[PDB]
């Protein structure tokens, strides 16, 4: 029945005694703000910087003694979004944050929303680029969490304190997958605290947890170097008279290693400890090093027979002949025993993590 | 007759009734607003972040009770685009976004309609990246689907209803062609609708199917493979008394047939599922492995025969003869076969997608 | 004799009739606008995503009937830039864009003159990154044509018509030369139009033409190609007898030609027609690969000598010396021809396009 | 007891003789700014283009005879922080900035405090990208110093005066880490001043120490290395008969060292002086080198047998096997007396630095 | 003795004659600015972009007849920098440009000093990103020269002349060093002008010199090909008999020089004149190339003499070890004078340019 232009001007106006510059229930206590995370689109996660984009829509509510008409039939009123320098809205940050801006398409993505008690609602969607410390002891499991600090800026802990939701904490989009990871459904969540030299500054955050969805680094690594010991295999079932040939082939096979190898780290950024990769990689060239090793043994052996060229005649060819045979059946039980041993402990650590 | 400041100043003004922070026809039914979509310039399809870049022109067209002079002679009047905050446009934004800049090249990009009636017209052009889940279970064919999703913010399904357009849905220029895929000109188009904890939001889409112009993986990747068996079967063409050039000819092939395999997935971002191509290349690289082992297994034969060195030294003979020329028979029928099973499959499911 | 700020306060002010929202002579015909491009720097042409980038200073010129002070004694004023949201500039974007932001560097980069009659002048510098859509049928000659279009937004062909100048029409910076191509003296230029579902809007354009300046791809890929076709004729310049060295150099060839190959379209961005480069090379390969099977016929035949071991004997051996004397004598001449009909061909189609 | 309203619109406004655009105590003495630094993130140091990203807090205080309530009964009162256009901040760049844009997430990242004596407080989180002219005589230890330096724009010496605080210096965030560095907790800090041709203005600077946390270039660079001189002690433990698998394995070593080499110095901007890193390729490469041409050393010996061929061949026989085994034992001797040389001497020059 | 804010209200306000919008002195002489250049951080120069990024200070001083206070006992005054709007800035701008943004950190970076005469500064640090027309007629050498041209837009000769300074003409900064280039301290400065089609505009340059600090390209490109011309002198130091060996070290060769080559042409951009690392990359593959070549012809010569197979016998086995040494000897000589007129020529063509 009352005109809107007139309920809009008349509140949170310049007639009335709102003054958006001051905290409401002032020289009290503090006031509570709810807030919740819908995930529109998680992904491209930076492993060479460690960051990632996510955009949050971050819906946050709080009560005000004022604002409270208590004169309108509904329950709540919706305002427009051009006129949120007025509200009080809090302030919030991220401890983490790289650019982090705004979304203005067509116009303002803000949410503006009154009811007859004085709870609002206040959502804006906001692209962030937020760098988490991911540790990497294992790089093929690659078990990970992320985090982002929610936390206000000139409002202490007895000024205004933040707080979570109950019914539902963080939400995410519906048929949301990532190319990379897998999202776990627990959704961790808790919260810390800020101690500056100023005051005590309240900081709640969420963490999340994200597994690697393994398939990629099997088919780009593990298939080629095992494609690489069974040539070494090849090399042990090939004649001993021939030295051109072997040679060749116990050198390209090292060779690969190596490339393959440097390659493997190149998209990882400079890190110091040693990887799980790494020492897949070193087992690896130690085997066909080992073998290459086992040839110069060999062709050692035969050059002294010729050089001295009866029974130790035959000793020698027969002792050539033993070191091969017992090389080519103890090299694959020992390469066997090892992808047996390495991939029940990263199955257990898997699991254990 | 009458003058055109008067006539700007009086509407949309101060004097008037009219406040732009207001829905017209407020307390009553939704407003329902009429989009149509100008594909200006497709293209940059980024296939390893899973984006695309184009530019629209969102006309969108919708009905007020106010703003109807009805004293023109003419139809329609064209308004200045410098007089666009108070015309109360409606929220819109894209579910899959990631930057989303306007365009403000010498004057403002906006345009702005009004007739008699109150039919207004509102087209704005932005250089959108949306960012899009394509599915790549088989890389070559790679059919390829693209949304975009026009969807409120603030303005629930009962206070804001958005609507297509019956007289052309999806419009694109003339003479737009895309050097990675081609566009089909059916335009699948319907729409879902959203779900939050705050309310009903409506959320209106559109589809389009983009295919792969084929003859790029052809002679990037196809071709160089096939240069790679026929190199096998040159070294099947071979004396087998020379152990070194065999040997050097297997392993390079091997290697080379690796590097390409490898190289071939550089630009595809990471990926869990295999795909089309890795079983193309595995199969090769099979064929590849297979020809060298062939070699390794006659070589042993031959030294056998040395090492035992009548009728047992031809049998031996006649046996590595025969096994090589049936060796050398049996490869090509083989690879031809699997050339038609997979083309035919291919074929097949590319007409099924 | 009269004070300046007077002057500037009275006219285009609000005491006086000039309104900066409506077009000036109302209802009535259109206004033509003459339009000069002066071209600051061309250069880095993306070729890899077809764009490039361009700075021009877009002067406009164009009558009103108001505006015509009649009483200073000189012919022109100069205006204050800072003064441009009350001279009514008129619409105009580029149909093909991308970014295109202004400049502002210590001042605002406008210009505005104003004359006795009202023709007025209004230029500015704005760096555009306009996109063309280049055909490359051939990449070595890789002939192209560079456009931009000047095209109102909100004005129909009935309410505002552009038009191009005659004293001039396209003009360059003294003195610019770009590293890949070479700019032509002729500027093509004419002017087509739009007809979208909201009316008829102008568009002028011009077209630019650019070919290459060759050089650069006669060292990165035909002199390299060359010292292989050469290191296969110095494979058939050595002893028969020998199959280690030979098949290792054939080898070799043939794999530098693959890498080589496949490295020259790195550069080039996904296309699915064959190009002219592509082309060159598979004759290349051609020729490599065919001098590696001529090798294996001729080692096959002397094998056949080998395992058959009088007349026939000498007969084989005599076969194998005229075989590798007439693949080295017809190697040349074939590839020679090939090289003429090439660039003859290509030279030809050089002056046709 | 007082109106917040009311005190607010009093202080720092127009009915008050508050200036913002004048320094307080005008005509005397200068005010000294108190700065404190606390590191958010340090992180993403940029190597190639010696810059480095970091956000700083930037706290700074400083006394006003004005803003004196002295009326309120706390100590400090917590002003909003969207009043900061009238407290007259005072004015601070960086001599080495690269960027440098603000935080404007949900609400602006300012604060301001104000007390009754007159100390104000004023922190902002800005994200710097600094640049530090990096000296990188050797590059496995890679001692490095972080400046940024603060300093005024427009005020000298004897106007504004800047300097540190003496409670804490520069703090750090709890648990910060980095993956390339380690951050010392000695935090060396001074200040320079600048001379310019306008008049002397203050700069306060603080060094930061990083060193290099090894364990990345040990496994990248120095262990492939040393798998490539046991390959050329490998070759030197053959028989010298065989000429083909030798030479290869000599020359496959060599080739192996040069892409290596070179392929690690990618990473490293373009620099003049020679590395550590530089000298450690250069004698590996010696050695492996030295392997290839002490063979063709001893495979002249032989041939010059050959060539001749009774006391004087067992003597060039005995000779060739004497120069081998002298080499087999003189090489890792050398070697290894070169590594302890060359780590003793890094050793102590990582001590001294 | 008089009020601060009294006095900055009075001058440059609306109750004096003073309008910013207006050039002082009107109707009559030009006004003098003379600039200064404080180079700030030289570096980053992108040699594959043509462009450079630098910093400078811009401070220029005029003289206008307005603002004479002559009322304070000072000879100078500070004035706030963020009243700049209303002091008549002029303008400038610069003829090659990309990007140049402003900086903005805690406060504005602009300076406003005002003497009793009227001579006021105006400084602005202003990070430009310059494009420099670089001529590469030699790339170990590179000699360069960049540039940047200060000049007006939209007042002409007649009514705006810029000019230089005599005390200092362009100022860098202390201990300014760059890792790729080293700064001439000549500073070489003239200025020419431009004439459009609109009137004579004034514009002001400044050249630099910048000579490439040798050292890196004698590391990445020298060194390297001179181990593989000592590699085919190692190549000419081995047995004739053997087949093999010297072919694969021969092909090898070859293939690391083409590689080389390739890839010491990928920093530079795409250029059409042959440079000098060209020159001598073709000259040490024509040597390698002559040593193969020079290889088959021995190796024709010897099978000859085998298919013959008493004095033509000698005679041909004496040719053979003839050519070889001759070989031996003649390779290096040249070599070595080629080595000696190149650096002679290039050296002679440094001091010359
Ligand atoms: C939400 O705010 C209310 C007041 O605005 C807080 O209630 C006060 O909390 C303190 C600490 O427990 C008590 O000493 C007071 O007596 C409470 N006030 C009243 C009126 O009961 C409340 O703690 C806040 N909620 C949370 C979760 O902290
Ligand atoms: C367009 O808007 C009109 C009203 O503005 C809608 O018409 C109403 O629709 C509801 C639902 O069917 C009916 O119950 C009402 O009776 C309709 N009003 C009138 C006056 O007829 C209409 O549905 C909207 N168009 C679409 C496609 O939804
Ligand atoms: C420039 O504008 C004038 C009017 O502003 C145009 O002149 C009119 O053109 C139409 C179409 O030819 C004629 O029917 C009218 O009679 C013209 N008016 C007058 C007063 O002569 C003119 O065509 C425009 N120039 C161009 C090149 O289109
Ligand atoms: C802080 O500021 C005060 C004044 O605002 C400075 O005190 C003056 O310093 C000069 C130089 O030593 C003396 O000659 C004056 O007599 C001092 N004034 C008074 C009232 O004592 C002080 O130096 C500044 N602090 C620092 C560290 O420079
Ligand atoms: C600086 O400006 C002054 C005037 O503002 C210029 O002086 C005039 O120059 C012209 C050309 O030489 C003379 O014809 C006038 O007579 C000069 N005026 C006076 C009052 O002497 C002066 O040329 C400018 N400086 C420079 C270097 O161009």
């Amino acid at each position: 029945p009352m005109p809107p232009s007139e309920f809009l001007d008349k509140l949170m106006g310049k007639v009335s005694g709102y003054d958006a510059r001051i905290r409401p229930n002032f020289k009290g206590p503090p006031v509570n703000v709810t807030c919740n995370i819908f995930i529109n689109s998680f992904g491209s996660i930076a492993e060479t910087t460690m960051d990632y984009r996510v955009n949050i829509f971050l819906r946050q509510q709080w009560n005000d003694p004022r604002l409270a008409y208590s004169e309108y039939p509904d329950d709540s009123l919706d305002l427009d979004p051009s006129m949120l320098d007025s509200i009080w809205k809090p302030d919030l940050f991220f401890a983490n944050e790289k650019g982090a801006n705004f979304h203005e398409v067509t116009t303002d993505n803000k949410l503006l929303r009154i009811s007859k008690n004085g709870n609002v609602l206040y959502s804006i969607r906001i692209t962030l680029v937020l760098a988490c410390p991911m540790d990497l002891k294992n790089f093929p499991m690659d078990v990970q969490t992320c985090i982002m600090q929610l936390e206000s800026f000139g409002y202490t802990m007895n000024d205004l304190i933040f707080e979570w939701d109950e019914k539902g904490a963080v939400q995410v989009a519906d048929g949301l997958t990532l190319p990379q990871f897998i999202l776990k459904e627990e959704k961790d969540l808790r919260y810390c605290t800020k101690h500056y030299n100023t005051g005590k500054f309240t900081c709640i955050e969420a963490r999340f947890h994200l597994e690697r969805q393994m398939g990629y680094y099997l088919i780009q690594m593990y298939i080629p170097s095992l494609l690489i010991v069974i040539l070494s295999w090849v090399s042990f079932w090939i004649n001993m008279d021939a030295a051109p040939a072997r040679v060749g082939l116990g050198i390209t096979t090292v060779l690969t290693m190596t490339t393959q190898s440097s390659g493997s780290r190149a998209s990882l950024p400079k890190v110091s400890y040693v990887k799980a990769i790494d020492i897949w990689m070193a087992v690896c060239l130690l085997f066909v090093f080992s073998a290459l090793l086992e040839y110069a043994a060999v062709n050692f052996i035969a050059r002294q027979h010729k050089e001295l060229l009866e029974e130790m005649r035959k000793l020698f060819i027969s002792r050539a002949k033993r070191i091969d045979t017992v090389s080519r059946v103890a090299f694959p039980l020992v390469f066997l025993i090892f992808n047996i041993f390495y991939w029940i402990t990263y199955k257990i650590i898997r699991s254990e993590d």
